């Protein structure tokens, strides 16, 4: 149908519907007449499977034969959604299977709709990964992901009678067809155990065993022919283990659990101890692998030539002793080369300034679990430590605050400092962040040694977040500037000679009514739920923080709605609010703000004054499937956590692709986007993070917003009189008692301004013409986010390799 | 190479070549220069189930069609061992497949030996089980296995210091190309509640749920083109279960836990709770399947006409009041025409007399378990028990011994009792064995209803048994009787014009010899053990039971022993005695047992003065593809259980069909086996059933013994002194406690019998032409002991339906 989809040749069309019945009959052992639309999707899945198997033979081949440096980007998290059509995009099958499928009578889209997630990580940090990995197989990069096989991802989440509940995701229920078992080439990992010092070194002994079972899965390059792997791990009982009879086979479930489910924690730190052994579990198997490897090529010299270790956030920080370790218990080498190698081959990529995503990991835990680990981390502390005091004589508060251990009620290892003493770079993720890393809770480590310190600002796949989730857009792009800003999104920038263009501005107007219209249908045929698609499309999908201020979203929504009511009969510009995201289980203020907005809906969808001007709706479920739908749909990104707070952001980008205006502070990579658009193309408010400062210094005072601003007034009344829960009239008395007592984020501070914004907003969309025009200048300028780009800076900066754009042979 | 195992066409080789390759390519995802022979095995496993394929789904579309009465074998075992070789003669592709290898530079019998057994039984229950989907694929009935998917099978039997341990059967490890998981027909099973009684009828609520998902294997028929279905259940959580969020995660393992092991018990029963929720589990899920089959052909008249049910022992007895539940509690049948149904659709299967393998059910663990269960069984006790008294007035003992409930310390259900009431058709498995049953443990049943009870004489599949493990005796037998005696082995009988045969007499030996010299290899090879093939192979190999008395061989072996140092220049026909099994893990004895066998061993084959002239060795891992190796080299084949203890036995028969001699008791099987060969062609001793009675009416006492044979108080003073443990003098303190005065298995008093008939098997043996002679007229008259008559016999006795041998287009 499309030109970005493909060639849908006669030969291979045929083809593909030959291999599709083969794999229905010998594969599913099914005919036509017992099939399900699952069955279909499985026999596509298989048959789309088998364009890889070549290509990945031979791309693993020839990183044996020319050797170069490997790239190992390890992540706890890895959240890669569905996989069949990324595979299809990639090989250039799209087309030719679409033609294939309808022939057969079926409807490929309906058949994607039933694969479930890959939903292996909690949000953008995962979603990182994920992009990183499709951007290092398309920059032709020797790379592999290093991660953990969970048997239950991020929860599904459910809404029930306003409130968030919890199940579990049983993503592999129905098998997974693009992973590979490896059973041959599981490894060993040690827990608990004692140290035992002999003439030849340290020993550690008395250990319990768990096996690692890797299953590869295979990642494509975008059409040129590159397949890399992501090996996941998976744990496993040893056969002898506590080997009455029956209970010890069932007890083997403790030592399998370390890879049963992955803790949905977004940006927060929990010390549990199943957590630390997942850390560990991760890193002792894949250091094993890379070894191995590296021996199938004694000289541990040329080590850091040809191994790369990228540490995505401090979640596999004990790669750092675990080398140690290795290096000098078991090949002998001598502390100071063993420490050379290990700086020279880790480097740390820091996502979060926030104090409670930290880790800290109490000393006793390591004790019991890792005794040699801490040992070691003794020793690089010591040494760190003599380091500072000859570069710093006589400062001892320095010494306290530069310390890998943390005294106090209880002592413990700051993970983030083990990094940086263990790693030749740290990167921020966007300019902001990383100029905030040196300037504050990393300033002792600068001073050191400022060369370490690196900016490498985030970005995202224009594979999954164009061409896969928004064909129309990629191709109205296509016909006029052809194909090669697929890979090569700065090309975009030739979009700008378009924006005055008439027929361009209509295509993109009309792209952007229909990726409404295909959204409001899937609201009523999968939700039952009702939506004006000619409104603004006001969307905020995220995880539920306090720090990304959903509840400044839910103040202006109010006042929306307070201000129709006040006048009814004046003409507004109709909205639709839309707010999405997972709350942690645990983390009770989230899930009261879930509540907040659901109720807000209840009150505000219902009244009839209000009518079609103005619609509240939470997504459920929120995750990267439905991400490919909505960010499409959308006219404005919401992005507007206090400024100093987010990182980076990866969804203000994925917003920025597709067509969407941006609502935000000058936070994260939200400065860059402005940057790179121009100021005037975007709807920036608020506090700068020198403001927040300011405001700290003096002491935030919430009760003088209050005072001040009578609109605030009424909606925090409203709130606490009951007026959003007339059966539980106290419900958000917390949710209020927080925003006048302890708001460590200031909601009332940017309340003014951010109504005003969102004024200005309202006003330009009366204009569609002047709208649209934005938006191209929006989507022309979004080539810097190209996770391409940021691929290409590690490569360069970080990890000593030349990426290539060059096809190996089909 | 040889007939039997088929044609090696052109076209046929180059097919399975080329298939081969692409599997190892598409399927494993490796090529020649990296693939292990795992790779290979599982290479050529797809290749040959690719060959199953489309003859399973046109089998069981053929059963749709025709809607034959259908019948479905409950069975909580499933002793399948190897799949790979068995699929290829039953469908005629060992050659082909063996001539493809060797072309691309592999030996296929090393292929063979890298799959797992499928070791989901315990020893003759389950085997007999395997055996009986075989036949009733051959004979061409609609049949279904149904049982349970064991994570872990029967544990893998390790020797470590001459006693027995115990490791994890971790089967499943490597993938099991065989099954075809069934997601989409996953089923609820209920436990624990209450029951309300409404207006209409009982409902049993407030219960815990756990899934069952079916995993289907295809059973073939030999050479008919039919492949019939075994399906084995698996346990789920459902995804809301439990459901702070970790721990309901990790606490998913308790209902999975339903299906994780196999319970290690050979004809005795362990009372535990969760081997009850594992027989309620594939009842449940069972019958469910069964009523939807049905349905899919409103009245249930119809139903014993269209299904029956065989309940291979007590194991699944809840099957019978679960039909009931159904029936009355969801389908509204009055109870009078639910009980009509279900006595019509099921039967029973004993077998054992022994009291400790009987199934009593404490009631609190049904109450708490399965409370409608109970209620059911009550009702159904109550109604039974008012017939007794009607049949028999007055006669109040005759009440208290036929209930179903036995009052005690403990109430308590017999489940056996249940199985009579409730089945139209009660069998035994040899005619002894069904003999016994009604004079002794079920002859009150007997006489209230004596047309229940009925024989089934046990019977082996000459395929596994014969042409797959034995080709060279399945060759020169096709050589002169062609080709037809494998699904037909009553033609066996044509052998007897060959008796006198100087040719056939030398190709048996030969036979014999080149089997012995394989098993030869095969010890030295994977055990680095040495032996004399040229010595009479002496072979106990079965369970590790005080009735089958492996500790009566155990003296007669120290009797060798003692004869040869007291004449150590007198000629002594050379023996290797084999012992082999396993013990459960909880059995005291039966450990002891094999401590004394090793104990024995170590001192025999480190003898000077006795050489090679006698060897024991102890078969370590006894299951189903070791006696596949062992069984077809031995020359004599020892069931020395006491008369009235083993109900039939299945290892007696396999040894007759393989050239091996029998010293054994009139027990079980036995006594079949002599009447069909003769008399003077078996080496029958002991007490006869008859003398076993009149020995117990007297009191059995040792001592006599003892006392009044000196070769016999030689033993007991070398095992009482430390002789066989000279470190730990005291060792087997409890066997000779055991043996002097309380031995319920009367070893002594057959002890100067055995001995002088072992005798007699030596002189025997010292004449090669008459030992071989007697050899022929066994197997010529092993006919009898084919699964397809056991079967042939409940399809017309008990199940209603005629058996064929007609094939299905191919
Ligand atoms: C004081 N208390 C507040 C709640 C907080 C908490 C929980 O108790 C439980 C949680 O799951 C979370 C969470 O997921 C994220 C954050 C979080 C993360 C970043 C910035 C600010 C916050 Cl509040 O906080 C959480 C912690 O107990 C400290
Ligand atoms: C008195 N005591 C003896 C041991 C016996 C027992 C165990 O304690 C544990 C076991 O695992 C077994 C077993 O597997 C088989 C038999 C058995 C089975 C059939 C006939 C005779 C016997 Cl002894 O007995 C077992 C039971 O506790 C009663």
């Amino acid at each position: 149908q499309i030109s970005v989809r493909g060639l849908a040749g006669v030969e291979n069309v045929t083809e593909l519907k030959k291999n599709f019945n083969r794999h229905l009959h010998f594969t599913l052992v099914k005919d036509r007449n017992v099939a399900t639309p699952r069955d279909y999707y499985f026999a596509l899945a298989h048959t789309v499977r088998d364009h890889l198997v070549g290509r990945w033979i031979r791309t693993q081949q020839h990183y044996y034969e020319k050797d170069p440096k490997r790239i190992y980007y390890l992540s706890l998290e890895f959240y890669m959604g569905r996989t069949l059509q990324n595979t299809m995009v990639n090989l250039a099958l799209e087309n030719a299977c679409d033609e294939a499928t309808y022939q057969l009578g079926l409807d490929m889209e309906e058949l994607e709709e039933i694969e479930e997630d890959a939903g292996l990580g909690n949000g953008g940090l995962g979603r990182l990964a994920a992009c990183f990995l499709d951007s290092m197989a398309t920059l032709g990069l020797a790379a592999y992901g290093y991660g953990i096989r969970y048997e239950f991802g991020i929860f599904n989440q459910k809404i029930c009678g306003g409130w968030q509940m919890e199940e579990a995701d049983d993503w592999l229920r129905y098998g997974n067809p693009w992973e590979k078992a490896r059973p041959e080439f599981t490894l060993p990992v040690h827990f608990y155990g004692r140290v035992e010092h002999t003439s030849q070194g340290a020993k550690w002994v008395d250990t319990q065993v768990v096996l690692a079972m890797p299953y590869d899965t295979p990642v494509p390059g975008y059409r040129n022919n590159v397949v890399n792997t992501m090996r996941l791990w998976s744990a496993k009982a040893p056969n002898d283990f506590n080997l009455g009879y029956i209970q010890a086979v069932l007890d083997r479930n403790l030592a399998e659990n370390i890879s049963r489910v992955l803790y949905p924690n977004d940006n927060f730190f929990e010390g549990k101890e199943l957590r630390l052994k997942q850390e560990y579990f991760v890193v002792a198997a894949t250091l094993q692998d890379i070894i191995r490897r590296f021996k199938s090529s004694t000289n541990f010299d040329a080590f850091p030539d040809k191994v790369a270790i990228q540490l995505n956030d401090t979640h596999p920080s004990l790669a750092i002793p675990e080398l140690m370790r290795v290096l000098v218990d078991l090949e002998r080498l001598d502390w100071d080369k063993a420490w050379e190698v290990t700086v020279k081959t880790c480097a740390y990529t820091n996502h979060t300034v926030l104090p409670e995503a930290l880790e800290r990991w109490p000393v006793h835990l390591l004790e019991t679990l890792l005794p040699r680990h801490l040992q070691i981390i003794y020793e690089i502390n010591q040494r760190f430590l003599n380091r500072v005091a000859a570069a710093f004589p006589g400062d001892v508060d320095r010494l306290r605050r530069m310390s890998l251990v943390e005294e106090g009620a209880v002592k413990r290892i700051n993970m983030a400092h083990l990094c940086i003493a263990g790693s030749h770079a740290v990167n921020g993720v966007a300019r902001i962040h990383s100029e905030i890393l040196k300037k504050t809770i990393f300033k002792d480590f600068y001073e050191l040694e400022p060369h370490k310190f690196q900016n490498k600002t985030n970005g995202i796949t224009p594979r999954r977040w164009l061409v896969l989730c928004n064909p129309g857009l990629a191709e109205i792009i296509a016909e006029r500037i052809g194909e090669e800003y697929i890979s090569d999104l700065d090309q975009l920038r030739k979009l700008l000679s378009y924006v005055d263009d008439e027929a361009f501005i209509r295509d993109v107007a009309k792209v952007k009514q229909e990726n409404k219209l295909k959204f409001a249908a899937y609201l009523e045929r999968e939700y039952k739920v009702h939506i004006n698609p000619n409104s603004l499309f006001d969307v905020q999908v995220k995880r539920i923080h306090e720090y990304k201020r959903q509840l400044l979203n839910c103040l202006h929504v109010i006042t929306l709605y307070n201000r129709i009511k006040k006048e009814p009969n004046k003409f507004v510009v109709p909205r639709t609010v839309m707010i999405g995201g997972k709350a942690a289980p645990g983390y009770h203020m989230a899930k009261m703000i879930i509540k907040l907005i659901t109720a807000i809906g209840d009150v505000v969808n219902h009244d009839p004054v209000v009518g079609d001007r103005l619609r509240v709706i939470f997504l459920e479920n929120y995750r990267v499937s439905l991400a490919e739908k909505v960010i499409p749909a959308a006219d404005l990104s919401e992005q507007i956590s206090t400024a100093g707070t987010e990182a980076s952001g990866t969804g203000n980008m994925k917003f920025m692709l597709n067509g969407a205006l941006t609502i935000g502070t000058m936070d994260g990579a939200n400065v860059e986007m402005a940057e790179e658009a121009g100021e005037e193309n975007f709807f920036i408010f608020g506090m700068r993070v020198e403001d927040v400062d300011r405001l700290d210094q003096r002491g935030y005072n919430a009760q003088e917003y209050y005072d001040r601003i009578p609109e605030l007034r009424q909606i925090i009344e409203q709130l606490s009189s009951g007026f959003f829960s007339p059966k539980q009239p106290d419900l958000f008395k917390d949710i209020v008692n927080m925003l006048m007592h302890h708001d460590r984020f200031k909601v009332f501070a940017d309340y003014e301004e951010y109504v005003k914004c969102q004024e200005r907003v309202s006003a330009l969309y009366k204009n569609p013409r002047e709208w649209t025009r934005m938006v191209i200048r929006n989507i022309a300028t979004s080539g810097k986010f190209s996770s391409d780009r940021t691929i290409a800076q590690y490569a360069r900066e970080i990890w000593g390799v030349e990426p290539s754009r060059q096809r190996l042979p089909a």
